[PDB]
């Protein structure tokens, strides 16, 4: 089985994310659990938590179908240690909100070296950040998202993901999410079925499908290897529709949230329906 949805809005409360997912016939969804703009969000209230759980139950979203995204302001590889510590505190808080909400996955971009430390040192800082969060929480898997590699962002090579995982002690609670736009922008081609297989064999040799915990299904406005992150609606960008059909027909992508972050929410229900029909 595949679980297919979108990163929907949590405006008016977290439970509305589940409602919005059901209104586009999603079988998965992503959301932010707080505003992306504060190192301290107010505590989740017992009512927010219960409304969210009640809506997930009403619309049949189990923990395995939901892929929250952390704030884009967190940098778990920050070269400045006081900033690193603020990002680690924020990340622990995000993981704890997932605990409270009954969520079992948390997707995040790994971090950025800001030209102040080496790639290896940054990746090690990121692995330690994950270890710290996993020591302070239970039941939530840290899902590392690949990136386009814009600026000093890491995680654009599959080897970066593997290097982080190698440094994580509790391998049972780390995994990865592959965003197709980010992969393409980083230089992993997806424009033909043969190129898709080549890219995913690379992923298999370097990371392995045992760590795959989510996908983000995005076409790309940016160009191949551009290292720019600009999504597009399915079929309208530089990747094209074939990659998405290929993914939908491959059983290695079963049982995990497959999340659109495409740029026109007015057509999400149609994109979800098209993806389901490609199976
Ligand atoms: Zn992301
Ligand atoms: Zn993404
Ligand atoms: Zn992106």
């Amino acid at each position: 089985m595949k679980y297919i949805g979108a990163h929907v809005s949590a405006a008016g409360g977290l439970a509305n994310a589940a409602i919005r997912a059901a209104e586009i016939d999603a079988t998965a969804f992503a959301l932010f659990t707080k505003n992306q703009r504060q190192w301290r969000a107010a505590p989740l209230t017992t009512q927010t938590i219960d409304e969210f759980k009640a809506a997930c139950e009403k619309y049949h979203y189990t923990s395995a179908q939901i892929l929250p995204h952390d704030s884009y302001l967190i940098n778990l590889g920050h070269p400045v240690t006081e900033a690193l510590e603020k990002s680690r505190d924020a990340f622990i808080d995000e993981m704890q909100r997932c605990e409270q909400l009954g969520l079992s996955l948390l997707n995040f971009h790994p971090g950025s070296h800001l030209m102040q430390i080496s790639e290896e040192d940054c990746l090690a800082r990121i692995a330690e950040s994950i270890n710290i969060a996993l020591d302070k929480t239970q039941g939530v898997t840290a899902v590392i998202e690949n990136t386009a590699g814009q600026g000093s962002n890491l995680g654009f090579k599959f080897e970066h993901l593997a290097a982080i995982i190698d440094g994580v002690e509790d391998k049972s609670r780390v995994g990865v999410c592959i965003d197709t736009c980010h992969a393409f922008a980083a230089g992993y081609d997806l424009r033909t079925p043969a190129e898709c297989e080549k890219t995913f064999a690379d992923f298999a040799r370097t990371v392995g499908f045992k760590y795959l915990r989510g996908m983000h299904l995005n076409d790309a406005k940016s160009t191949f290897g551009s290292r720019v992150d600009r999504h597009h609606s399915l079929g309208e960008g530089n990747i094209g529709h074939d990659a998405f059909r290929w993914i939908m027909q491959d059983d290695r992508f079963d049982g995990i949230p497959l999340i659109l972050q495409t740029i026109n929410p007015d057509i999400w229900a149609e994109e979800i329906a098209w993806l389901k029909a490609q199976q």
